[PDB]
């Protein structure tokens, strides 16, 4: 299980200005080496608090060649917050294997100007490649990056309704249509009524998809993936909405703080003003509480997890002796399987024992 080895080389002119001002989003060249192939690309740090660390973060833009591996750009995560480097990736697979579309992603061993700077997760770029790699149809990509992205017709902020139902969204793959087809899904998830809603919600939202998406956020634990951590995917030819997670880190037994979780927990009903409308419908219950019991009897178990957890950490593990940012906390990073193991188990028990509260 060798991981890939990148090779970044930054000019120093061009190093010097990325260092100016790590909160800018302004890229710079680069250039990528990839065994025999070399690619010229833009590079930028990513995320926010992440750029505090030594151990940036970034985002990868190709440019000659303007594609890698089917892509046009990937994301490189220090995931440095989570002591187990995993985290991430087990959450977005989990998904992936709990029938929701989501990111790929694999740990990768990089360099910068011949200096190693180690274990990284390459995280896939959800966009329009994201779609034709997997053979699906056109349409468009919605990012969550503020409050607004939160189901609802009120702004939090304005404490009044939102001026503008699309609020709350980058708009990264899109047409003319994207803005009124947003704000369409948004205002029929909220204006219609119990009455009319099994019969019409599925005319613009893929409704199985959301109770999956809805319950890898339970089985998981992303305390904001409810109304952040997510992008929205239209399909053009069904016309229907969707929920792809993003930014999976802080699940698996510990918060976005990093730390362990000691009593909290997330109801099984999740949050969200969609989530509690869909959960009013009898027949929606139903089917979301036969998810979480068939995701309970397959994919949610040690023996199914455990042995991913125990595969990503050997694979990782004489790289992050290599890594001169984790050189030191190998320990801690081997007691991380414990504590996930542990976190299943409780969580099974959890939502095992609140199952009947969807009756
Ligand atoms: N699939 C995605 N969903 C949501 N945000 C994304 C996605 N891919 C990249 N981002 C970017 O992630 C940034 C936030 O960083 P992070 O804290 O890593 O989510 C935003 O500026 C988004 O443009
Ligand atoms: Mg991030
Ligand atoms: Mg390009
Ligand atoms: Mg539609
Ligand atoms: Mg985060
Ligand atoms: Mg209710
Ligand atoms: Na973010």
């Amino acid at each position: 299980s060798m991981l890939p080895s990148y090779d970044f080389f930054i000019h120093p002119m061009n190093l010097v200005e990325l260092k100016k001002d790590i909160w800018s989003d302004s890229p710079v060249p680069a250039k990528l080496t990839y065994g025999k192939k070399k690619y010229d690309i833009d590079i930028v740090y990513r995320g926010a608090h992440i750029r505090e660390f030594e151990k940036k973060s970034y985002h990868v833009m190709f440019y000659k060649p303007k594609k890698f591996q089917g892509a046009k750009e990937f994301h490189l995560n220090s995931e440095f917050m989570d002591p187990s480097l995993i985290r991430n990736k087990l959450s977005l697979d989990f998904f992936h294997d709990i029938g929701v579309l989501s990111p790929k992603s694999q740990h990768v061993f990089i360099k910068i100007n011949g200096q190693i700077q180690g274990v990284y997760l390459q995280l896939e770029s959800v966009d329009e490649n994201f779609l034709k790699n997997r053979g699906l149809p056109s349409g468009s990509i919605y990012y969550a990056i503020d409050d607004d992205a939160n189901f609802s017709l009120m702004s939090e902020r304005d404490k009044d309704v939102k001026t503008e139902l699309f609020a709350g969204y980058e708009f990264k793959y899109s047409n003319e249509n994207s803005e009124e087809q947003l704000s369409e899904f948004v205002f029929q998830a909220n204006a219609l009524s119990r009455e009319a809603y099994e019969k019409e919600i599925g005319k613009f939202l893929h409704v199985d998809k959301y109770l999956r998406w809805l319950a890898g956020v339970i089985f998981t634990q992303n305390f904001d993936g409810f109304v952040h951590n997510y992008a929205l995917y239209h399909n053009d030819e069904t016309n229907l909405f969707e929920v792809i997670p993003w930014d999976y880190d802080a699940t698996w037994g510990r918060d976005v703080q990093g730390r362990p979780l000691n009593h909290e927990y997330i109801r099984i009903q999740g949050y969200n003003t969609l989530s509690a409308r869909l959960l009013d419908i009898p027949i929606f219950r139903k089917q979301y509480r036969s998810i979480l019991e068939e995701i309970l009897a397959e994919q949610f178990t040690v023996s199914f997890m455990m042995p991913k957890v125990e595969s990503l950490c050997e694979s990782i593990r004489p790289y992050l002796l290599q890594d001169p940012y984790m050189k030191e906390k190998l320990e801690t990073f081997d007691q991380e399987a414990d504590m996930i193991e542990e976190y299943i188990n409780k969580r099974r028990k959890y939502i095992q024992d609140h199952l009947h509260e969807l009756d």
